[PDB]
């Protein structure tokens, strides 16, 4: 997160860190046994870390649970990042509490101008690299269709939206991938891609979760 702020410990209780001996992606807890992340975050050997603030210190409140299943959308395209969504089933259910909590799926898509909360342990610099220990947050609005497509012509599918700031300075970034975009208490986006980070006229691009609510429920119900 570039241009954001320290969230505060466990203020984003649905935020998870995906770990492979290091933090490599974010995710969102949507019930005690399932996480939503980016298909481009797929790999073997995923450990889900819930309840985290400082990812480099065992502080209390952490739950480390191995992934049992990682289900990449069958129509994911690694070139266009269309359908950049993955469901991870935990080997055991998490213990839900004030610091480890699920986030609701949307009942409808969000509209342009809606303010949302984006969070993660990704890069905090727009030119170079600095990775934080504690969770970072950013308030960011959803952009209009036309503005999104003007920023990224021929690259925005119906399964993507733009959010952020055309003036630069405030954005998600590498390491935030798979993490939440939450708007009015609903999980509307997944950190997916962009051109650079926090660059002028190049806002972030997010997986449009409202298009996958039925896929998610059907897939979880059958697994
Ligand atoms: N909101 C941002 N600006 C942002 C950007 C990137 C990421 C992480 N996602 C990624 O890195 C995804 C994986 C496949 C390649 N990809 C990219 O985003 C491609 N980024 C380049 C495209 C051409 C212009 C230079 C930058 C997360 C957020
Ligand atoms: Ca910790």
């Amino acid at each position: 997160i570039v241009g954001g702020y320290t969230c505060g410990a466990n203020t984003v209780p649905y935020q998870v860190s995906l770990n492979s001996g290091y933090h490599f992606c974010g995710g969102s807890l949507i019930n005690s046994q399932w996480v939503v992340s980016a298909a481009h975050c797929y790999k073997s050997g995923i450990q889900v870390r819930l309840g985290e603030d400082n990812i480099n210190v065992v502080e209390g409140n952490e739950q480390f649970i191995s992934a049992s299943k990682s289900i990449v959308h069958p129509s994911y395209n690694s070139n266009t990042l269309n359908n950049d969504i993955m469901l991870i089933k935990l080997k055991s259910a998490a213990s839900l509490n004030s610091r480890v909590a699920s986030i609701s799926l949307p009942t409808s898509c969000a509209s342009a101008g809606t303010q949302c909360l984006i969070s993660g342990w990704g890069n905090t610099k727009s030119s170079g690299t600095s990775y934080p220990d504690v969770l970072k947050c950013l308030k960011a609005p959803i952009l209009s269709d036309s503005s999104c497509k003007s920023a990224y012509p021929g690259q925005i599918t119906s399964n993507m939206f733009c959010a952020g700031y055309l003036e630069g300075g405030k954005d998600s970034c590498q390491g935030d991938s798979g993490g939440p975009v939450v708007c009015s208490g609903k999980l509307q986006g997944i950190v997916s891609w962009g051109s650079g980070c926090a660059q002028k006229n190049k806002p972030g691009v997010y997986t449009k979760v409202c298009n996958y609510v039925s896929w998610i429920k059907q897939t979880i119900a059958s697994n």
